[PDB]
């Protein structure tokens, strides 16, 4: 039925992260994250197909209670600020690796071996380019522009420029804080380091995914550009 | 063998409004309209799915007999001049709020609090821009170009220009009267006030709705324009 | 009988087809019949599309025609006999019939003027005042008889590609037609003078953008909207 | 299992499989019906909610994987299966191989088989079997057998017909016998430009208009 309609009458990522670590922190290792970031795309699909508002997903051998944000019906439902979606959980895992890494070269080599960000590899970015950039490709990492030196922001700037991503997907990022500053503040006081990060990712073999360089050169000869 | 055989065989919005008010007027309040305009898009979808030429829809707690104009089969069927489609009813509700408002600041504040026009908010238009423009975004408000100072007309001119709306959806509007004048008349005698209204809505953060001014300046520096 | 595909097994002279048409239905015709046909042709095409029967009996005015169902999805590609009538052919024949019936009497021309309406002509602001060959020339099928309609069917279609941006491939057929005794390869040369004349004549019709008055199209231009 | 996460196609083998299974039942009448109804069959597949379906062309029943129903597009296809696309390619290859070796056989094909996609662009058996059959969907799998025609034909659709360029991603990954795409893009540009130039002579948008008709229309400012 419902030929009847009636009236429809906050989130701090830094606290959400501390909550996340509080609950799952002891059980984490790079094997877990490796599996998460290789299967994040897959997990989003099963969430889409599954009619259950919260579900228990297991990556590596660690079970996470995740809010189903993706099943058609639930997209518009409010999410609690101490919950995790795949997006948040992606951001938190990325932050966790970032924090774990910086403080040891032994730890950085371990991550380099285990962890893969498809979204980074597609654009020809690797650990050699540095953890903040490489991990910056992870969904959710825009919550922590501090920790990833603005890479998440500039990476999304390039997708609209080069890959013709819809501009509206940047609305969110441009509301984020940089540690203690407002977006309305760091857009001003941080353009120097932002243009630097922008220029740095701008050096990555970014590609029209699915045409090799040799294929582009080939087509040019018959007057076809991409 | 009844249709393998062929042989031989004007709506006034101002009277329709009076009819509408005549029937449903006593039961209206801004809460009803609020629910209507928040769920109009939804109601159009259920009408599309529902195989029943007239249906009883209830907004707030008020039941309206509405002609199903949207189910694939019924689009081309003639509609009586004392009936209401979602479109008409949207127009009448908008007109009712416009008339109710103009005459009192107390009444205008009440509407400002209760009523939301998604189509206005998407393009960054609000009550602050004035009731004629804001309410002008409501479907059906083109019936009353008088009452909404041509806004409904120019708004649709911008959608074809900026949003690449199909031009054929303007056929109807360009047949409307402006109080006592024919479309063939106001297209001439009213281009000055029309270009003014056109220019006014042309100032609304159309694609820029949801990007602060500081965010737009920021993106410009990396050659991204909104 | 839907996961199964099978049977698939170019002469046609419109002037003989017309004689056949008249031979069979001629005695029963009058302008009332045609009036109903041309007002309902579009409707009849839709019911043919919905109806699963390879030939059907359609009745316009009070006259029953055996018409080959060319339009039902399944039948589009099957061959049509040269002594059969589709809605297209029948439209052409009816138009020819009215043209022939008219020319020979002013009394008869007035009768047609009162009865018969060509939607496709009225949309572009053409009327009987402009002359029967032009007005009737708008009828589908009339390109079969470029002789009888002084090339109007051909030039009318030239304008739809120019002004209305019609697909050019719908002209393939017309450019293969004969002008009485001449080949297309011949009248494209020997008849350009009268063709440019006909072209120019229809080019004077208020070729209105369908659904938008001329004043509406001028208006929108001022805000940089073109149709 | 679905909530738990822990840690190839060779057209030449597919063809051999295809022939292995359906080869004895084939004839030009079957292909004729397939290629005239391929567009039709794609539509019914789209409407039909059944991941594999039995389609019959001429009087031969083929088990075909439904690649087209909205839900199934993204599902992996086995390497020994046939989609309409593959099956189109294999049939085209089969006719190509069958023809080359006999003039009697070529005349039989000429009479029976029609490639709509070729006829639309004014290409016929007179232009040669490689080019004509090259128009068949799936024939890009065998750029060897059809002398690069499938590839250049698709280059023209993006140039002349404004086809979306992304539909060329696949073709540009194909092998030319023993070479990689990364190889023949270099070593074969001479023969590729030749094939490109050859199809570039076909009455592309002019199919169905005599020369005299084109000259005529020019006079009223209509160009083909």
């Amino acid at each position: 039925s419902q030929f009847i309609f009636e009236d429809v009458p906050t989130f701090n990522p830094e606290v959400g992260y501390v909550a996340f670590i509080g609950k799952y922190g002891q059980q984490l290792n790079f094997g877990v994250a490796r599996v998460f970031f290789l299967n994040q795309k897959k997990a989003k699909m099963v969430l889409h197909k599954t009619a259950q508002p919260s579900v228990d997903l297991t990556f590596g051998g660690v079970k996470f209670t995740v809010v189903n944000n993706h099943f058609p019906q639930y997209v518009s439902n409010p999410v609690p600020d101490n919950a995790i979606t795949l997006h948040r959980m992606s951001g938190y895992l990325a932050r966790w690796i970032a924090d774990t890494c910086k403080a040891s070269v032994l730890k950085l080599a371990e991550a380099s071996a285990q962890i893969v960000m498809p979204l980074a590899e597609v654009k020809g970015c690797t650990w050699a380019d540095g953890y903040t950039m490489y991990l910056g490709f992870a969904p959710g990492a825009e919550m922590f522009l501090d920790a990833f030196d603005f890479y998440p922001l500039v990476i999304e700037m390039h997708r609209v420029l080069k890959d013709n991503m819809d501009v509206n997907f940047m609305k969110k990022v441009l509301r984020q804080r940089y540690g203690t500053m407002t977006a309305e503040e760091w857009m001003t006081q941080k353009i120097t380091e932002i243009k630097a990060a922008f220029n740095s990712v701008g050096q990555l073999a970014w590609a029209k995914s699915g045409f090799s360089p040799a294929a582009r050169t080939f087509l040019q000869q018959f007057g076809i550009n991409i």
